[PDB]
Order: C-alpha cells, then structure tokens, then sequence
C-alpha cells in the first residue's frame, strides 16, 4: 500500500542494515542499486546529495541511521520500551564508533593506504576489537536472552552481527564466543538467513 | 522528583546539547563534571568507559546523541510528528558528518604543535562549510518559519546553533546571512539565552 524506495550503490555499505528492517518485516520495497557511472544523473535529486535515500511514498529520508531507526520503530525492531530504544540507540552509536576508529585499518588490506600492516592491526585495531567485544560480551551476558537489548530483534543486532562480513580477518571474534554466537543467532532468523542466502554478492 | 545526573569533563564538547535540552525544559539535573586527573577513579563504572553518560534515578545512559534523543524524546524537542523527528535525526547525522570532515583541521595540532598547517583551510575545510551550509540554508528557506525541522527548536537546532562558537576562527556566517539569523534565532529563547551567558568558560 506504501511505497518504499531505498537508493544505494550496488553492495552493501551503509544501505545493509534497512534492507534487513524491510528483510524482518516482511516488507516489500524497490532497492535501487545505482552504478558509480550513472550516480551524478541523480546526485543533485539527493536531499544532501549524498548515498542512501528513502522515499516513503515519495517523500524522501536522508542519511542511514536516521532511515533504520525510521523504519525499525514504525516495524517493531528499534526496541520493546522507550528506554529499551535509546539503549539500542546507544549501542548502534557505539558500534559506529568502533567502525571509524577501525577504517584506516581497513583499507591497508583492502583499497588505498601504505603502511606497516602489522603495527596498525595492533597499535589501532586490536584494542579496538579488545574495547568493543568485550563490551559486546558484556551486555550479551547481563541481558541473558541471546540478544543484545530485550529478546525480540532489534536493529543493534543487525549492526553488529553484520561485520561478521569481513572475514578478510578470520579470527576476529577468537578469545569471544559469546559475540561470534550472537550473530550466528542473528543470522539464524528466518527472514534474514534466505536475505543473506539470496543478496547480490559485493566487495563493499 | 525524578533524579538526573550527567557526567563530563570540564568542558561543552560531547555534552553541551544534552545540557541544553534540558535547560529548555526547565528540567534541572546534576551538572557533573570531572577533571582528565579525577577520570580513572569513574571510568569501570561507565557503560562503555566513556563520557558523558546520563543516570535517570540509578539507571545509565551512555552515548551523547542517544543520550540527546531520549531527553528531546520526554521533554518534546526531537521533533513534532514521527517523519520529523526522522528529518531530525538525518539533519544532526548531517551536522555530525560536517565535523568529523571538519575537526583535523581547526587549528590543527592533532598532536604536537608541529601538525601541517594550511593545505587544509581549502582542502577539506571550505568544501565542507560551503556544503553544509548551503544545505541548512535551503532547509531554512524550503522550511521557512525560522527553524530547521517544523515550528518548534528542535535539538537539530541546537546542535547547528552551538556552532557559532569556536571563534579561534571568527570569519563563519559570512556568506550566509539566513544560517547566522538561525544561530541568534536560537541562543534567542531565554532558557538558552541565560543559559549561554551563564555557564562555565572552557576552551572545549
């Protein structure tokens, strides 16, 4: 009855998350994968001519965690309590923050940068992971039901158990079996298993 | 009543908005503040071992922005209909991205005084301001009564508007007179008003 019209490049990067929201709710939505080639025909159409944008009966929604937590309240996904939302809240910002202190060591596999690999992994990655997941193992033990927030999914869950996807390091999650089974859990979900199964592979 | 109490450093930096939802309110809350030297005595007792976090009677809150969307949520600043209290995420995800293109920069010396010291002012700098601020200024006029999203101040507002500040650059706002009304227009209301003549002086 209403459209949904999600606009990302063709991969996964920082649309993911929201296709997983419609992916849990059963919910029917056009995901436009645009080319780097054909982006700048639509750039200026862009609320702040930035990549991803919804359009919700053709109003449109800038920016990817304002969209997920657009989509995860109205679906049921962004926490059970007002309190339970901003702690969901607190965890995706904290997550996000790992991200960033986390890129530059990202790429000196992967696209661009020219450094010591092996003293980046371990003067900015390791004890960010070391800060992260033992956070994560921590909120997963007091909140016992498998889940980070509550017991029912929520879109804290798809955030973290997503960059399960960068198994260009295999032993990420090594002294923590309580992460690396959260997002096995995660991903155990029906809905989500048949996404992951059936979603356009990308590098990014 | 109900017992608040934020916990920062001695400064505005992460905590500044959450301090000035509630001065709107006229909610009041105890204003913690700890030095670089107290911190290790608090730090095991935090969430994340980060500032700020807010207790609401006992309970903790980490992470600024979470933190500033619960508190707008209760006290009705975070938007009028559930579509804008979206747009307002989007507009302060948008303000958040301007700085952290923006903060190597700011007088540089993300270290040691010797940091190099001017590709940067155009580089990065100008590209960002005259994109973010063209974009404000056509939300603005798009929006036209004054504020960012709707009628009211919401914390989009605030976090635009506590821009004015760090004038150890004074030549912001210049080409663009309709985000310098915006900035006044908010530091306007009275709560804010006395709020901005009266608290502490810090460099950050």
């Amino acid at each position: 009855m209403v459209h949904y019209k999600l606009t990302y490049f063709n991969g996964r990067g920082a649309a993911e998350i929201i296709r997983q929201v419609f992916v849990l709710a059963g919910q029917d939505y056009e995901d436009v994968r645009l080319t780097h080639e054909e982006w700048p025909k639509h750039k200026a159409s862009m609320p702040f001519g930035q990549l991803p944008v919804l359009e919700v009966d053709g109003k449109q929604l800038p920016q990817s965690v304002a969209i997920v937590r657009y989509l995860a309240r109205k679906f049921g996904y962004a926490g059970k309590s007002a309190w339970e939302e901003a702690v969901v809240d607190s965890i995706a910002d904290q997550f996000k923050d790992f991200l960033n202190e986390v890129r530059p060591y990202f790429k000196v596999l992967l696209g661009m940068d020219q450094g010591d690999l092996k003293a980046l992994e371990k003067d900015v990655f390791e004890p960010a992971r070391q800060k992260f997941f033992t956070i994560v193992t921590k909120i997963l033990k007091e909140n016992k039901t498998g889940y980070l927030v509550g017991d029912s999914l929520t879109f804290a869950d798809l955030y973290v158990a997503e960059m399960g996807f960068t198994e260009h390091y295999p032993k990420l999650y090594d002294g923590f079996p309580e992460v690396k089974a959260h997002a096995e859990k995660v991903r155990s979900n029906p809905k989500l298993k048949k996404w992951i199964e059936t979603r356009p592979a990308s590098k990014f």
